[PDB]
């Protein structure tokens, strides 16, 4: 289908999208073709373009932006919303307009499959019409230059679910986050098995655990290891653990047992307790995404790179190359690489950037945690809410927007969160900030930027505070910055 | 007089203390936490211990000062916790699941919404606000090493001597820190029982209001208060004396707010002025008349919300003192806080506005640095700032046109964009805000955001969004913005997507041009 002189609206768009299937063929010879259009593919060609290059998007999906918007970050925080809107309702269950408090996981899978249309049309809208871009799409993508002919290859295919050797993987009631939203058939039962113990598996397992179902999360290692500072760690797992998740550490799937029909009935693991059974038909995976990959790979197998994202005129970008698998280092490795195609040479290595998971707190963190801090040999302090007292967490700080009823209700004050920033003592430098709660993610973003240009104590105790704000470091750095010798808080 | 000196209570007996005196029938012991062993003089004595007094006591005590302050409050931390910024936010986490609710009504988890109790949530506020007192008595005593009388008006007798407890301190400099009391409306029937203002609310609520309120004002509070009450299901009338909103200098996003505001059922009235408030025989309100600029209005109601400006403690302090005095009643300060009258500085509310946390607070602690000898001059201007409607909105600069009226050449990135769909698509979307987002006819109700860029400098001049979770992002990117932040700048930070500001991917996306678009 022609649709280079058709000019169709975000919600066409988005009709054509469910609907479709023919090839959606929108098209100086090209500065770069780029295999895949999501995150780094798109926002790479949406780079090129602007400096005035020529670029075209092959994708095999009928809609740009790849994972985020069909399977990944988009329904992750639809899932994500529901599980911290839910535990505020069982939290006051009865109480106020909350009524007695299982939400059924398809009701919002399908939610989710009936609206995700909508970002797929915003993105093929404002590819083609604000950003002026030429792409391929509903169509799989010979050579360094064949595909067309184009002057550089940018591979942008991204990363694939991971996969567990062990029988009965392929039991109806197996899922993972690409699968739930295409083959969810029937409502889960009251258990559900989530399998890892990182952002993706604590992620949907808050939200499972969040609808009423008792959710056992088996993980290999330690869960939450992307969690430096000690505490902050400790809070978020204690708050998981009181809503009911169970959390086994050191543990492997054996088999997922199925039933005469084809459907999971239970899983087996192995503890360092010994062998568990859990009787379930609905297994989570959340596992290690994996690169779609004569270049030279690495040990996971994600492409090479050099730091002009050089592959051994062939670049390689986003998830393809490896960790972290986040939607910033897809869409900068992306553009960076269209400025280096473009003969700006340009080096990019992902390093210090603040990072965010959800369980059903939204939880922050960026630099060193306290412990880490410590053991570099620097003098700390550290400024936190709440205070370490005897009444420990059980006091009405902190508290701001959606943790006020936390901090009022009765019994809940634990609940209203924590934050803590770590601050170097001799230089007065913030060496690290952590924040459970709500509302302090996007702050993140730009407190990372004045903590790498040498943010103090002093200068962050010197900014304006929206109060009641998530984060309290600004007046909270204000009350000890008046000493030269710093004390903690 | 209770010698809490050497007493060292935890947070939650300092709550269940402070409870106590609070309901004491006599008033209460005074709190006297006073260091008798310690020599020194009194750089400074703070005259209340809000949110001025005692981030000015804690700055001056870092500095290694002394100082003493002296509130009648049985707690410190000021109007803050007992009946403004914290009540203020529990109301509007309130307004904003309400609303929620109410849009997905009988969907999901959701129960059926097709009227909340206003005295419940007081009632949970005025039950819970004891936690933060506690802190704030705990903290200001056992970690900041601070000294109060509290539960105690001070007696200032004269520039350098101040009365508490029976007895007279001697201090180099007087901090005035007595905040505003709520505004008040000079019409017949104003002190009906029925009629409240934010003070008033939490402490004298003893019925469930009907069906009408009536919001007398446009101010944060006047707004703030009257999303909760319209989002506990009754018919909220908004009186407002000029044009609502005037904060959100941006056109497009005070339009945003103010539509979404009606879609919810709030009756916003321009140029409107009360004339009087009907007394029914039993002395309870019934009725509001006003004058619109479409004539009189009558709207009856049982409940009165009066949301107007607060009005500078200053009549007592400026008698004793002659402090020169403010058209507004503002005790009037040079530059480094200081009054007419030598040795005396004045901060926080009691200087006018902006009535604000950080104002207060950074007054206080500007003073404090003056009084220890610290030259140092305090402004406030190009701050950000917020309020809430159902939503979050967060502003910082400036405005669209205000920027083209001063002269910019201009861009802007906004979420969502103008398109023959307008509102109804799935953008902008980010944590509490998915629902909306997916939801049957709800995406108009995702939210709007922009930044306003100058096209020749590429500076950001302006951010404004409404939703959920950009309030604290603001105050950081205000400074990146008072830093000269560009779009490329802008562009080149790590994003935690899906964010509720899109600005730093949206400007990647036109940051590689030489010649900027929207
Ligand atoms: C469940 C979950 C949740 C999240 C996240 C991941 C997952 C799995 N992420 C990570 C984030 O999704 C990821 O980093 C980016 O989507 C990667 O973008 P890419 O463009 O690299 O791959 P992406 O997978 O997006 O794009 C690859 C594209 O290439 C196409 N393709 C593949 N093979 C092809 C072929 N042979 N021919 C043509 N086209 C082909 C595919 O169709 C696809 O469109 C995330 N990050 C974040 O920052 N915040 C978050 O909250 C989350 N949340
Ligand atoms: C309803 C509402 C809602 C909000 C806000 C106000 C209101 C009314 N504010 C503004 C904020 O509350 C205000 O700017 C500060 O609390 C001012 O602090 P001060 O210390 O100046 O006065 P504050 O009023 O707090 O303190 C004055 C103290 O002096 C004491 N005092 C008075 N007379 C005395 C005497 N004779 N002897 C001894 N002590 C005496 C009083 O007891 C009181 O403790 C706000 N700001 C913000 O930043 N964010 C927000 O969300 C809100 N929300
Ligand atoms: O990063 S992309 O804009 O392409 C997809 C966002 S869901
Ligand atoms: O500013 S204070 O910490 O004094 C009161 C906050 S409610
Ligand atoms: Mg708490
Ligand atoms: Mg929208």
């Amino acid at each position: 289908w022609n649709a280079r002189n058709d000019h169709l609206t975000i919600n066409q768009w988005a009709t054509r999208i469910d609907e479709i299937g023919e090839v959606i063929y929108n098209v100086r010879e090209y500065d770069a073709i780029f295999i895949g259009g999501g995150a780094a593919g798109r926002f790479g060609s949406a780079y090129l373009r602007a400096m005035g290059g020529r670029q075209l998007i092959v994708d095999r999906w009928p809609f740009l932006g790849g994972s985020c918007p069909h399977n990944a970050c988009v329904p992750h925080h639809l899932f994500s919303d529901c599980a911290a809107e839910l535990m505020l309702a069982r939290t006051f269950s009865g109480q106020y307009w909350f009524p007695d408090m299982v939400v059924g996981i398809k009701e919002v899978v399908d939610l989710f499959r009936a609206g995700r249309n909508g970002p797929h049309g915003i993105m093929n809208f404002q590819s083609k019409e604000q950003l002026n871009l030429e792409y391929i799409l509903n169509c799989p993508a010979i050579d360094n230059h064949t595909v067309f002919k184009a002057k550089n290859l940018i591979l942008a295919v991204g990363a694939g679910p991971g996969t567990l050797d062990v029988p009965g993987v392929n039991a109806k009631g197996v899922f993972d986050h690409a699968t739930l939203v295409e083959e969810l058939d029937y409502e889960p039962g009251s258990t559900v098995v989530v399998v890892g113990g990182s952002k993706t598996a604590v992620e949907y397992g808050c939200f499972f655990n969040a609808t009423g179902r008792r959710t056992v999360m088996l993980v290999r290692t330690e869960p939450l290891k992307l969690i430096k500072d000690n505490e902050t760690r400790a809070y978020v797992l204690d708050r998981m653990k009181e809503q009911g998740m169970e959390i086994i550490s050191g543990s492997n799937v054996t088999r997922i047992e199925e039933d005469a029909n084809g459907r999971v009935q239970a899983v087996v693991a192995m503890t360092p307790n010994g062998e568990m059974r859990i009787e379930t038909d609905f297994v989570f995976l959340g596992l290690g995404e994996q690169p779609r990959s004569g270049l030279d790979l690495g040990p996971k197998g994600e492409v090479l790179v050099n730091e002009y994202l050089q592959t051994s005129n062939v670049y390689a970008v986003g998830d393809l190359i490896g960790g972290p698998m986040e939607m910033f280092k897809a869409r900068k490795s992306g553009c960076y690489a269209a400025r280096n195609v473009m003969g700006e040479k340009i080096s990019y290595t992902p390093k210090n950037y603040p990072d965010f998971l959800h369980t059903h707190y939204e939880v922050s963190f960026l630099g060193m945690g306290e412990e880490e801090a410590r053991a570099a040999g620097h003098e700390i302090v550290t400024i936190k809410m709440p205070p370490d007292t005897e009444n420990g967490l059980n006091v009405a700080l902190p508290a701001s927007d959606r943790t006020m009823l936390y901090a009022f209700g009765k019994g809940t004050a634990h609940m209203s969160g924590f934050q803590k920033i770590v601050i170097d003592a001799k230089t007065r430098k913030v060496l690290g900030a952590h924040h459970v709660g709500y509302g302090a993610k996007d702050a993140f973003q730009y407190l990372n930027v004045l903590i790498k240009q040498g943010l103090t104590v002093d200068e962050l105790g010197d900014m304006d505070e929206l109060h009641l704000n998530p984060t309290h470091f600004i007046q909270l750095s204000r009350l000890r910055a008046g000493s030269k010798n710093l004390v903690s808080l």
